[PDB]
């Protein structure tokens, strides 16, 4: 176990049923059961992909003391950094898999993390028994580097959504609507349940852009929301940006398409095809 | 009961159709005569204008595209006001500006008339099957009076808890879902650009705040309880957002909402919230809007 | 000349005052100048009776319509020989509709909104942004030069409001961008005066309109002087630094996603002036180059 | 003088060409052998790698796309450090991350070598004519030593006032100019969508802060003098921005920078700045960045 941070410390604690630069962190794990990296499994849980590399390949690195018999990076790092590390370890005969975790440090404590299993379909079994104690659910990401990839998508979505949710909630407060009422409504719609499993499956994801809710009408409602926010001085940077995305969809002739067609617009914007 | 229905559009037409199916007597108006004709086939009496539609109706329903057309249908040349009785109840089910709704409810309360806001959640497919989400504003008395009529058009009613609270919860819901659609698109195209099957992303996000939202997950026992002690620190959220935007920018997936959201997290860091729970972003947006800190 | 003036606000009041000072005869109305020689009127209609020129200076295009076409409106008192001058800053499409709805009833209407502040309204040194026909601008110029010091022929009906909006959009948004650059400057402990000296030698301080654009994108030449890929990369460095120093840069952040869209569309090796072409395509216009 | 020049791109090539024209001896390296060949025709000595280029050079110039390629050219396999003397002066004229520059200047100061940052303002058109703006970081001694070499590539030099201050003022300049290009595009396309000739817009904007900028017009005697009394009120600026965004949204001209800018003005209004001069936006962005109000 390399890394005794907000996630590392409780994860290692659940295993006890070790190296870190902070001697106090070392001391806390010793009083629950190494100066640098004959173990079957190396787990790294470190803040960035540089520290992971410097802990595997640096002066007094893991590689110098590692056996030819899975290294599991559970860190949140750059996917391309993960790909290069898995290849640079595959180059020297060693096996490396990416198993980052979903959910927070509260779930790390209770061993109820979402385990986001990258690496080979075979390789998942080899580490799976060990890591299925540290989380409550495992998702087969379906290849090397797919673990960190689905972690990034999930974290992007949840972190940005928090900012958007804040704008909606303070506009709610500025309009003197109890938040409890907003939440009750939004829990029954895409607002609370998301579009991924509601508006998208039978429309854009099925290649059907025939309208259930038209982009023009969505665009118009966004205008009302931004007028209200601007008269009540609730800054809504995400709302403001989102209206200009809808505006781009209108410019491209998608005005009478279903709102799920925004997905197709962002695909075109990224230089993808239909 | 005797109902006037003005606005026979994608929503209006099947809503009015469900009222007739439930044995109500409808006077219908809309500028499109074909829309009028579809409801007349189904038993509605046609009216030449809003005034005629409103004559001796207990309930006046408007379903129109904006608050100006609602005003011009209530107060304009041959308006609802000209044919309305002081005993009737006006239900605007339109999505319009909440402050336009407040002014219309007051300008109808000024002339002895009763007006309530009952906008709807869900689409035209649900209007057809009478399974709309009914977002009932107006007084508890007005909601009780109107509920029997409303339950012919929708399968669920939510008491929004006052005049104008119906349109407000509609606006908050629609703001959230319309903007979220744009954010969801950024996540899905970054997913595709990284060659991750989308079904895998959705499976993962369905188990976290990404798919379940923050309102009922990260918020209740943290910021909404006045506890800002970190479960997930703003600085770490800020860092992960940076990685996402670096990747998107290397793969040329434009993420305007992500990019804006990082500058919100940056503002939270500048204000000393870096070691607070990510739910503290709510407190940052409240301060940013000139509200008193909780 | 015989003038009706409707709207005696922060701008209206001193503008009408300068018209009287220049020996014009004013009928004035406002919902809330007589000391200074104006005849008061009970409503727009009365104000308009036997006026050659009707001036409106109101906060929005709805109040302009309700003052021209409403109960006791200007149309009620206007002659077919008179000229309506809306000097209000309102929606351009609202101006177009008002000029047409007045041309429909035999009345003549031009847009002459004003640039510069209420200090300039007081001294009669406003920037006059003269829309309307060449004839209407000639006819109105003598009246207008009593309220402003400089007149710009916008070159048609509705072009007055349009050039006001474009100018004000550009300057108001630029203020926000300039702020981001200046605070990042301070966060890096670079004296501002040094940054300004440097930026005065580049498009940063001189702008792109008259520097990098004329001989590149505006000439249909997209061959690089400065490549979009490198511009995109520099924006990345700026946002990383700002994010480490907690200087929020919402305009920078948005701008990088615009450059990112230009890269997605295959413009990475084009000149940075090609961003104009990208925004034209984004707005559903036909590509020029 | 004996100069090593590594990076013969859109900037590098003509800069090195101007050094040869001024009778300096250049050892040139680039991964593109055709770029090497163009400067060899003009009198340059080709080198197989950075090391060879650096052997017995008084001045080492790097002009590369990013700070990683600069490091790999200075410290990599057959790097500049392998052929560099303790007597030479390394001048990175690249646009890279300021912290990457600080680390490179320190990692070269650690091995007895001298390194300074002299990035350039203006484009490759100015590189060709030797009229670059030279943004001289490093010590005043290093700037004096390098100035005669530098003045062959640029027409003016600005003493940025220390190591790493060259790249810092380059970043401020480049941030401003790159983002301004995006904003200028929004204004010009809204202009076209409204069927207003651009030349008319430019004539007007040339007489205001739109064309002249705020730094030297609206800011000096207001916010930069500590005076926030209005010439143009934030509320009025906020209103005009709203009209522009309504028009753009009706004509489907996407204006992401405009839309973001209005939310900045909105934050200024929430903070009580509505009746302050528009120059007070500077003070709002300072507060947003956690700086003390001036
Ligand atoms: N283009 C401008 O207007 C301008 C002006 C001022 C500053 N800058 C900055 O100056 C730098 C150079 O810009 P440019 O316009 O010359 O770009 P460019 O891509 O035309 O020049 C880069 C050159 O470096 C070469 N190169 C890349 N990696 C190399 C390596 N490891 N070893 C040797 N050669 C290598 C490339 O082949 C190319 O010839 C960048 O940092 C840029 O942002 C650009
Ligand atoms: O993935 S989420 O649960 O939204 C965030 C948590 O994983 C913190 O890293
Ligand atoms: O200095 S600017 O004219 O803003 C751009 C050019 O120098 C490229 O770096």
């Amino acid at each position: 176990f390399i890394g005794l941070g907000q996630m590392g410390s409780p994860m290692a604690s659940n295993l006890l049923q070790v190296f870190d630069v902070n001697a106090e962190a070392v001391r806390h794990l010793v009083d629950k059961g190494a100066a640098n990296p004959d173990a079957e499994f190396i787990i790294t849980m470190l803040p960035n992909g540089d520290l992971v590399r410097n802990v595997l390949f640096g002066e007094n690195g893991v590689c110098e003391g590692l056996s030819t018999d899975l290294v599991i990076d559970m860190s949140t790092i750059h996917p391309l950094q993960t790909d290069k590390l898995i290849a640079d370890m595959q180059a020297k005969g060693f096996s490396m898999m990416d198993v980052p975790v979903g959910r927070t440090s509260a779930n790390a404590i209770t061993g109820t993390l979402l385990l986001l299993a990258g690496g080979t379909a075979e390789q998942v079994e080899r580490a799976t028994p060990i890591l299925m104690a540290m989380g409550s659910e495992l998702i087969n990401a379906g290849g090397p580097g797919m673990g960190i990839r689905v972690k990034l998508i999930n974290n992007y979505m949840s972190i940005a959504l928090n900012a958007l949710s804040a704008e909606a909630a303070v506009l709610c407060e500025a309009l003197n609507l109890p938040f409890d009422v907003a939440v009750k409504v939004m829990s029954g719609t895409a607002a609370g349940k998301g579009h991924f499993t509601t508006s998208w499956p039978n429309k854009v994801l099925s290649g059907d852009l025939s309208p259930a809710f038209m982009i023009d009408l969505a665009h118009k409602d966004l205008g009302i929301a931004l007028d209200v926010a601007n008269q009540l001085h609730v800054p809504m940077p995400l709302g403001a940006a989102s209206r200009e995305v809808y505006s781009q969809a209108r410019a491209a002739g998608r005005g009478r398409q279903d709102w799920s067609a925004i997905l197709e617009q962002v695909r075109v914007s990224a230089g993808m095809t239909a």
